[PDB]
């Protein structure tokens, strides 16, 4: 059901990154440099289990969930969140709540394109990705 999403994807558009990082209170020289980053992320499954990997010059994630199972997870700014990652109309969509606070990380396929919306507060960050062969 998330086959789609699976495989190698780069960062060729942003949008309101800052408002978003901001929202989560990152400070400032991180935005900057993140500003500029262009990560790579890697979706792979192994029977339900999936693995998405971000890799870039400035920061590297991983994590590996069920879909549908909470799991703990240190984000790429180091906050200590329970998250669970669901597919909901085709969408990949991965919460993370901390402190009573919540944000999406929602993934979408529009014309095998992968957005990537993300939303904290009122900010609203839209970030493209592109397959890699
Ligand atoms: C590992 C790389 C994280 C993004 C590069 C910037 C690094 C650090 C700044 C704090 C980011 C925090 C929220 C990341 C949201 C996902 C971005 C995406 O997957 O596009
Ligand atoms: N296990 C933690 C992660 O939970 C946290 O996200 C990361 C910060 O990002 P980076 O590894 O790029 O410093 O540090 C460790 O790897």
């Amino acid at each position: 059901m998330v086959d789609a999403f699976l495989g190698t994807w780069k960062l060729v558009d942003s949008k309101n990154f800052d408002d978003y990082m901001k929202s989560l209170g990152v400070g400032f020289a991180t935005r900057q440099v993140a500003s500029m980053t262009k990560p790579t992320t890697i979706i792979e499954k192994n029977g339900d289990i999936l693995t998405l990997k971000t890799h870039s010059t400035f920061k590297n994630t991983e994590i590996s969930f069920k879909l549908g199972v909470e799991f703990d997870e240190t984000t790429a700014d180091d906050r200590k969140v329970k998250s669970i990652v669901t597919l909901d109309g085709g969408k990949l969509v991965h919460l993370q709540k901390w402190d009573g606070q919540e944000t999406t990380l929602v993934r979408e396929l529009i014309d095998g394109k992968l957005i990537l919306t993300l939303t904290h507060g009122t900010a609203v960050c839209t970030r493209t990705y592109e397959k890699e062969a």
